[PDB]
Formats: structure tokens, sequence, C-alpha cells
């Protein structure tokens, strides 16, 4: 009964082995441990000939420098493309086009054009494309938000700003993690309902710690499943058996969204290099 499905997606995964572009999301270290982290994880993690990199910016962080520098140490130690965050949060529409020749001219011809976050306490992702698209043809990405972002007044907004970003001229949205495979499929359906023409690439968040994940998800959400909380309780002090758990939960996933069309993956690292490699293992994306 479910064994032959089983059989099918594992073999059908098998096949689907080198047709999968997959990128990495790294965040700037705060530590000098965390430094080095980072960089082996992105030694690691080049050898998988990603289609790109991304940056974090963090909204009123002052360590644009922090993620300039970090581009360009990418740029250099690789020759990846590499694709910082840029917000509109304590930034005028003027120093931003500076911001945007600047990347422009040192080779940064790909950008995550989000909003960030500072609320009360104004210019949209929209426009920040619009503007971006006028000072050069650059590569956008935007996110997209398949479980409703927090402050929308209802998903057929949420929708639609999407289809504005991309209508603005967004390349690829890469969604928040989902715990739930039903909601993306369904989101993915809803886009091309409502005409946005853009990959809507799933963003994996491969889950070794749970307290942290449960946090991220609080702020931004993002349901997290009565089976996962169950899968996870009990975990607390053991790491190794919490690793082993999440990857199964990342693998599973990967798996499902690759049956169902899925050729371009998004990875979370939080500058950790082993789960993410390991599921793009599963991927058949190797040396
Ligand atoms: C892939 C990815 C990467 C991220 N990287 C970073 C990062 O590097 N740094 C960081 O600080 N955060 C980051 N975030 C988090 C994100 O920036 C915040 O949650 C932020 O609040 C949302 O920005 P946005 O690009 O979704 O903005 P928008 O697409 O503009 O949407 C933000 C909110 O405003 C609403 N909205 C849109 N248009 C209007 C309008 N005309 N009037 C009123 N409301 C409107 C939307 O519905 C939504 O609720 C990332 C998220 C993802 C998915």
């Amino acid at each position: 009964f479910h064994a032959s499905q089983r059989d099918a997606l594992n073999q059908s995964l098998a096949e689907v082995q080198g047709q999968i572009n997959v990128s990495f999301e790294f965040f700037p270290p705060r530590t000098s441990e965390m430094e080095q982290t980072l960089w082996n994880s992105i030694d690691r993690l080049s050898s998988l000939k990603p289609k790109f990199v991304s940056v974090t910016y963090g909204a009123n962080s002052g360590e644009r420098d922090r993620t300039h520098s970090i581009i360009k140490g990418i740029k250099d130690r690789t020759g990846l493309e590499a694709a910082p965050h840029l917000t509109c949060i304590d930034a005028t529409p003027d120093e931003l086009r500076t911001i945007a020749r600047d990347y422009w001219n040192n080779g940064i011809r790909h950008i995550v054009a989000l909003r960030g976050a500072l609320p009360p306490g104004e210019m949209y992702a929209s426009d920040l494309v619009t503007l971006l698209k006028e000072v050069a043809d650059f590569d956008i990405s935007v996110a997209a938000y398949p479980e409703v972002h927090p402050e929308a007044k209802s998903a057929q907004a949420d929708l639609l700003n999407l289809k504005r970003k991309v209508d603005a001229g967004a390349n690829r949205a890469i969604t928040q993690f989902f715990f739930d495979v039903e909601s993306y499929l369904r989101f993915r359906d809803r886009c091309v309902s409502a005409g946005i023409d853009v990959e809507i690439i799933p963003g994996i968040l491969p889950v070794s710690n749970f307290k942290q994940a449960k946090k991220f998800a609080d702020m931004t959400n993002v349901r997290i499943p009565a089976w996962m909380a169950q899968m996870f309780d009990g975990l607390d002090d053991d790491a190794e058996t919490r690793k082993l758990v999440g990857a199964n939960i990342a693998m599973d996933m990967v798996k499902i969204l690759s049956r169902e069309g899925v050729k371009d993956f998004h990875f979370y690292t939080l500058n950790r290099a082993e789960m993410s490699y390991a599921i793009c293992h599963t991927l058949g994306v190797r040396p």
C-alpha cells in the first residue's frame, strides 16, 4: 500500500540527480568562533556549486560593513555569486542608489530586496525593487510568506503584495521556512492562479535546535505542526538525536517537494554546514 509510494519517491529522487540548484543563506558572525564556523561552512558548501549564496542584513545592526565584507570575502575565496539582503530601514532613497552602484561595480549583480523589521518603534519592498531595477538590470529575489506575513491585513493582500514585487521586476520569491508542505504546495498554486510568473523557491530550515526554531516560528507566524512538537519532545539535552530527527524531517520534505516539481532549494544554514550538506546529498547535489 504505502510501501510502493516510498520506493517510487526514493527512486525518482535518485533519478533527479544533477537537475537541482541549491542556495545557502548565511548571517554575519558576532564572535571569533562563529567567524571560523562561517568560513568552514562556506568552504564545505561551495564544493556543492550552489547557484548562489545570500548574507542576511539585520535592521539597524550598523554592520552593513559586516555584510559587504562577507559578500566580498565569499566573492574572492570561492568565486560564487553572493547575494546580499538590502532593507528600507535607517536608509533614504538617495543612500540606496549609492549602495546599489557601490555593489553593482564591485560585481554584486544579485540582491535580495526585503523591507526589513522596524514596526512602530514607510517605503515598501515593491518600491525598493522598482528603485533597484532602474539603478541597473539586477537579479532581484523577494521574500514570500506561504502562511501569510504577520502584519498583512489578510492572505489576499499579502499574495497581491508578492504580485506587486514581481510586477516591479523580481525574478525569484524565496519563501519563509515552513513545516507543513501542504501550506507551500497550496501557496504555489495560488501564485499561478493570481498570475505571478516567478519561481516560488522554498526556504528549508533544517532544525537541530527546536527551542530556537519554536522561537523563530512564533515571531514569523509559521505553524509548528502537532507531529513535529511530539517529535522533538524530550530531546532537550540530546543534540545527536535532535540532529537525526531534524535531518529526517528536512530530507522527507525535500523528497516530497522534489516529486512535486521543485528543482530549486534555499537553505537557512544558520552558518552550520553539516545538516544542509547531508540534505543536499539526498537531492543528488554532490562535489
Ligand atoms: C528569504 C528571506 C530573507 C530574509 N532576510 C532578512 C534579512 O536579511 N534581514 C532582516 O532584517 N529580515 C529578513 N527577513 C525577514 C523579513 O525581512 C521581515 O519579516 C520583514 O518584516 C518583511 O519584509 P518583506 O520583504 O516581506 O516586505 P514586504 O514585501 O513589503 O511586506 C512586509 C509587510 O508589509 C505588508 N505590505 C506590503 N505592501 C503594503 C502596503 N502598501 N501597505 C501596507 N502594508 C503593506 C505586507 O503584506 C507584509 O505584511 C527575511 C525573510 C525571508 C523570507
